[PDB]
């Protein structure tokens, strides 16, 4: 069934930021609750038909690790992308309430993220381009899924920041980057979730022991590309986790790990085996179940 | 008279970008056409009463070089600032259609900008913080006015980029900046308007003679703060204009000119004297009068 603007009705607001805003909605004809994302774009039909035309591949994106897609349409100065409502929200949201996310949980998250990238890469030849806690969604059935990835070339164009960059050093510096760039973002996202705050600049001995101001725009990006990458603090995280992110956070794209290698790395295999109630931990920490 | 959400009605859309969107509206009770700017802000009453409370000083901002203010209010997840509709739009808009803006015209623009900063500084103790072509408005009565400046401390907080920075080198690097930072932005805005495109990176001999790709985020900001500043191309601009922007675009805030000195600089005095029909040139180039 085709989605239309008038067939919907706002329930509430799930958050926004920079385009760029998302409602919990009701699709009257079907009964389903959906997440509707609105992207404002002043642009000529010609293109904003292409965009819509390029978003249709999302119908073909089926994976337990990819947020489900229902349809996209254009409606007075806004293109709308409708997706599965994930009632757990985004990892950036759960991190606030959680203070920190435990190593075992991030292990399950890492497995999800890696299987998603891999799926998008092998079956569709696409890089995510914007991996970070807020583009990782979770639900009460314990599922972990990626959204907001780079399906639309024309949309990639018609968009191209902030105060916190998850962009790899290479991508920050020039046109010479690609899929390996997603690994860096994942690395940084995990060190963030493991530690409770954006890991750059790294915490000093003082803050370190306490846990266990803003930076200027150039100050930040200059650090990322010219200083050593962040590390998981030692002692309080398995040595396997530490090696995993370290393999992720290597400044040189070709030296950095890729999906193949990360898929068979100690921390994955160990996390793969482990028995955890993510659904349980999630609702426990955010009050839902 | 107080402004309320229901007393308005949309006429059309004047543009948007990053917050951040503006309608030509009709204030039913009064009959006036206004520009209504909507800023989305998920935040607690406590503050978004302060913000509104801090925007009231705009009522006290009266100057032929400052965009007129009618009122601000909050309405379901958006704070609204209502201003004089300027039927000429923004200098970034006129630049597209104009290809280039003539030296004589920029001279009048420079006088306006400088008198505005000066007004905000002397009578209200405030820096603009976001001077660039799109925050300079013009109308058919030939008036040139600044908007979007930093009245609200809490709003300054509750906001803190792109692909084109008009931020001074010092502001890009740290907390150690202030009003002198607006001079840099003005300098760069004029070199942009004089030349027809964002002046960084500077044009090569080839493009230079032809007139007469995107950069990466770090590539750009790194250039700004570590390479020489842009210059007006020689030969085709008065030597006084050249000295004016050069005095503006000096990387060191304390060495850079200030408003006092720019106010009595050759190019100003010369532009001050000159007789030009800005109202005429404006409508001519954008089809209005
Ligand atoms: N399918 C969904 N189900 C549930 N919540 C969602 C869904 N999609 C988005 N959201 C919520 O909406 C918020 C805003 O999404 P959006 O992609 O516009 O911004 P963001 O990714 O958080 O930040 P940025 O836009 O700066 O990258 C997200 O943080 C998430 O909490
Ligand atoms: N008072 C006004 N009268 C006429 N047009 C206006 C007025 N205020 C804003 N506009 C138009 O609305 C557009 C969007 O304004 P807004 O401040 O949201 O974005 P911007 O300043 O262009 O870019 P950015 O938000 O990236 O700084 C402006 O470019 C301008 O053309
Ligand atoms: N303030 C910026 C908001 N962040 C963002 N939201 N959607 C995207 C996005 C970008 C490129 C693209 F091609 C998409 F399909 C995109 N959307 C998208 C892709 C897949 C799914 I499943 C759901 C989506 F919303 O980027
Ligand atoms: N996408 C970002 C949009 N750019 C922007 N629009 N308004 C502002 C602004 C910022 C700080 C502030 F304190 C204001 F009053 C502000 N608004 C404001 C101030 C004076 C006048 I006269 C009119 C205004 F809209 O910044
Ligand atoms: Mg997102
Ligand atoms: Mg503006």
């Amino acid at each position: 069934m085709e989605l239309k603007d008038d067939d919907f009705e706002k329930i509430s607001e799930l958050g926004a930021g920079n385009g760029g805003v998302v409602f919990k909605v009701s699709h009257k004809p079907s009964g389903l609750v959906m997440a509707r994302k609105l992207i404002h774009l002043e642009i000529k039909p010609a293109i904003r038909n292409q965009i819509i035309r390029e978003l249709q591949v999302l119908h073909e994106c089926n994976s337990p690790y990819i947020v489900g897609f229902y349809g996209a349409f254009y409606s007075d100065g806004e293109i709308s992308i409708c997706m599965e409502h994930m009632d757990g929200g985004s990892l950036d949201q759960v991190l606030k309430k959680a203070g920190r996310i435990p190593e075992q949980i991030l292990g399950k998250v890492s497995i999800a993220v890696i299987k998603g990238l891999t799926y998008l890469r092998e079956k569709h030849k696409i890089m995510h381009r914007d991996v970070k806690p807020s583009n990782i969604l979770v639900n009460s059935r314990g599922e972990i899924k990626l959204c907001d990835f780079g399906v639309s070339g024309q949309l990639i164009d018609s968009m191209a920041v902030g105060t916190r960059s998850y962009m790899s050093p290479e991508r920050l510096q020039g046109t010479h980057y690609s899929v390996q760039s997603d690994i860096w973002s994942m690395g940084l996202s995990l060190v963030e979730m493991a530690v409770g705050r954006y890991p750059i600049p790294p915490p000093d001995a003082k803050e370190l022991e306490l846990m266990f101001p803003p930076m200027a725009i150039f100050e930040l990006l200059d650090y990322i590309v010219n200083e050593p990458p962040p590390k998981l603090p030692s002692g309080v995280f398995s040595l396997e986790f530490q090696d995993f992110v370290n393999k992720c956070l290597i400044k040189n794209p070709a030296e950095r790990a890729d999906l193949k290698q990360l898929m068979v790395h100690a921390f994955i295999k160990r996390s793969d085996a482990e028995e955890v109630d993510f659904a349980g931990w999630l609702c426990s920490t955010i009050g839902l179940n």
